[PDB]
């Protein structure tokens, strides 16, 4: 199995671009980040930032979880992110993601020694 | 009991305000929202539109929700919203909120007959 750690870089890091190459990219990369494998992943997003940038969010601003957790934190400065997102005739295993680019604030669970994240909980 | 509709109006449409007037935002709209009457709702966000336009958005873009549930949709355009996050020494009954205004897509899941928002899935 996978660690947790390693998991959130999996499905949420993408320090190799500044943002979605073309309309294609979801496509793209749910596939090659083994997303689509068993099943379509409904959602999920993808953070254009160094992976120390993300890791760095973890000792920026501490906030509530979506289910009222304590260990979630929100970034001080906005970031390059791309929402992927299931869309029309998308059936496993044909997949088929819309891609929407933006810059906005991230918002990750964080866990463990040493203090990484773990889930996305949201942008804003 | 609430139908599901007036509940998504009452947590989610801010239509009195083109955008959050303060850091204190939240803080007084969670409260007269009644969101902190039994616990502190620990995230939740206002849509700074007409109901018009928010209740339009269910005949936009189709995606799928968080969830797989194929009931989501996604605002053509950007509207202006406020994310409400509870932050940290908020401790029911003393609720306490971080204010953090943006212009972002919305994704809303929506039923009935009217088809009308009935949750609030994200924003992008
Ligand atoms: O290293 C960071 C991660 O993505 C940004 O755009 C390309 C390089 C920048
Ligand atoms: O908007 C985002 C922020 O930085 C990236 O470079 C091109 C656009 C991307
Ligand atoms: O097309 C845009 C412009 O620059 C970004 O980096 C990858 C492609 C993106
Ligand atoms: O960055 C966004 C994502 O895809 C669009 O086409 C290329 C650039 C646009
Ligand atoms: O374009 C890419 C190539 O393979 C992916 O699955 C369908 C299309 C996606
Ligand atoms: O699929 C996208 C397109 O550009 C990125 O670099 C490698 C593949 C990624
Ligand atoms: O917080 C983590 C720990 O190491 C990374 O470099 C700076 C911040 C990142
Ligand atoms: O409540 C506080 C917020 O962050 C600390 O580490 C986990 C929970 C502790
Ligand atoms: O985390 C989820 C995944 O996509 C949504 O966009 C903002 C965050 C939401
Ligand atoms: O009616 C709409 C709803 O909020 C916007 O700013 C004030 C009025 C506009
Ligand atoms: O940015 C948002 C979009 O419209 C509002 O008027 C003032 C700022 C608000
Ligand atoms: O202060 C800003 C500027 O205009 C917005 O409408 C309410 C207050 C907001
Ligand atoms: O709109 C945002 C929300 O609160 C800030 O102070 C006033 C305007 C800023
Ligand atoms: O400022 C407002 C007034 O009452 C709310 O609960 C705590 C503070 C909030
Ligand atoms: O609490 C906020 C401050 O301004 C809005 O109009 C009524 C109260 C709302
Ligand atoms: O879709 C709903 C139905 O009525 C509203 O006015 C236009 C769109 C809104
Ligand atoms: O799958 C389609 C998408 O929207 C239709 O109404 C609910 C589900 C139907
Ligand atoms: O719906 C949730 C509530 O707050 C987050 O910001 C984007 C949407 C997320």
């Amino acid at each position: 199995k996978e660690t947790a750690a390693a998991k959130f870089e999996r499905q949420h890091m993408d320090s190799s671009t500044s943002a979605a190459s073309s309309s294609n990219y979801c496509n793209q990369m749910m596939k090659s980040r083994n997303l689509t494998k068993d099943r379509c992943k409904p959602v999920n997003t993808f953070v254009h930032e160094s992976l120390a940038d993300v890791q760095a969010v973890c000792s920026q601003k501490n906030v509530a979880c979506k289910n009222g957790q304590t260990n979630c934190y929100q970034s001080y400065s906005t970031m390059s992110i791309t929402d992927c997102r299931e869309t029309g005739s998308s059936k496993y295993p044909n997949c088929a993601y819309k891609t929407t680019q933006a810059n906005k604030h991230i918002i990750v669970a964080c866990e463990g020694n040493p203090y990484v994240p773990v889930h996305f909980d949201a942008s804003v």
